[PDB]
C-alpha cells in the first residue's frame, strides 16, 4: 500500500540516518556476556592463574629454581689444596743421602 | 517522495533518536563469532597452552631447570683435602740422614 | 492498526535498511565501560603486574635465579691440584740410598 | 511537515524501541576488522610468538638454561681425594734411617 | 499524534525489525578508538614489551640465567686428583734403607 516513491525514499533516508549517527553501547545482555566470558574473560583468568604460579617462584628479585642433586660438575682449573692428614708414601727412586751422625 | 521539509525533519529526528538511545548487544551472529574466534579466542588458547607448558615445570614454588651435564665449574678457593691412598713419590733432593744403627 | 500490507512492507524495508547500513561506535556508556573494564581491562592489569614482577629479575639479558646453597655437587673428572704447604709423610717401603759422604 | 504531536510521539517511540531491542552483530566491515587487527590481533600474534620462543626452551618439564662457563664456585667442605700420579717431593728435614 | 493502535503496532514492529536484523560494524569513532586504546591496546603493548625483555634472554633455545658468583658448593664424592707441582715434605718416621754403595 505505501507508494513506491515513498518506500524508495524511506529506505534511502533511513540508511542515511543510520550511517550519520554513532552508537553508544549499554551493558550487554546476559546472553552476550555469557558468550564473551567463554570467548575471552575465562581465558584471561586461566592465563593469569598460570602466570601467578610462575611468579610465586620469585623471591628477592630472583627466580627460585631447582637442579638435579648432586649436580654433576667437571672442575676445569688447577685447584690449590691444603693437605690435612699425614700421607703414606712409597719412595720410587734411589735417594742420595748425606750421613750426619 | 515527501517534501524537503519532511525529509529534513525525519533525518534530524531519526539521528537524534539513534544517538539518544543506548544499545544492548545480543548473542552475536555465527559469522561474527567465527571471525572473533579466529581474531582473538584461538590466539588466547595458544597463549594459554604455551604458558601451561612452562608452568608444568614449577613444583613447590621453584622452577625446575636443566644445565649442561656435567657442568664446567672453576674452583676459586683453596680447598682442604684428605688424601686417602698411599702416594708414589720421587725424592728430588739429597737428604740428610741420621743412622740409628 | 495500519494495513497488513503496509506492515509487511515496513518489516522488509526496515530490516533491509538496517542491514545495508554500517554502524560507527561512539564512546560506550558508563554501564558498558564498567562491565568491560571488569571483563578485560582489570585482568590485563593483573597479568601485566605479575609479568613485571618476573621481568624485574632480568638483568642485562640474563634472568637472575637462586639455587639451594651450598649446592651439593659431584665431581666427575680427575682434577689437577697444587699443594702449597709442607706435607707430613710416612715412608712405607725400604729405600735404596746412595751415601754421598 | 508532520504535526507536532506526531513529531513528539515519533521521537519518544523510536528511542523506546531502540532501547528495548537487543542487537546481533554481523561479520564486521573490512574497515573494522583492519582496525581491530592492528589494535588487538597483531599484538596477540607478537605475544604468542614471544612465548613460543621461551617455551621451545622447555624440555621434559624442565627449562633448559645457560650459565657462564666455567661456572665460578667455592668449595665449602673438606674433600676426600685420591692422588693418581707420582709426586715429585723435596724432603725438608733430617731423616732417621735404619740401615739394611 | 498517531492513533494508539498505530503507535502500538509501530513499537512492536520496529522492535521486531531491530531484532531480526544483524549489524555490521564500521570503523569506530575516534572517541571509541581512543577509549579502546587505553582499555586494551596500550596494555597489550606493555605486556608485549615486558615479555620481549624476558625473551631477549633466550639464546640457542636455552634461557640465559645468572647465579651468585662464586656459587658455594659442597663436594659429595671422593675426587681423583693429579698433583702438578713439586711438594715439600717432612718425613715423620724412621726409614728402613738399603745402602747401595
Amino acid at each position: 500500500m505505501p507508494s513506491e516513491d515513498y518506500a524508495i525514499w524511506y529506505a534511502r533516508a533511513t540508511i542515511a540516518a543510520l550511517q550519520a549517527a554513532e552508537y553508544r553501547l549499554a551493558m550487554p545482555s546476559a546472553s552476550y556476556t555469557a558468550w564473551f566470558t567463554d570467548a575471552v574473560s575465562d581465558k584471561l583468568d586461566k592465563i593469569s592463574e598460570s602466570l601467578n604460579t610462575l611468579v610465586e617462584c620469585v623471591i628477592d628479585k630472583r627466580l627460585a629454581v631447582s637442579v638435579p642433586e648432586p649436580l654433576p660438575v667437571r672442575v676445569e682449573n688447577k685447584v690449590q689444596v691444603e693437605v690435612e692428614d699425614e700421607v703414606r708414601v712409597r719412595v720410587e727412586n734411589k735417594v742420595d743421602v748425606e750421613v750426619k751422625n
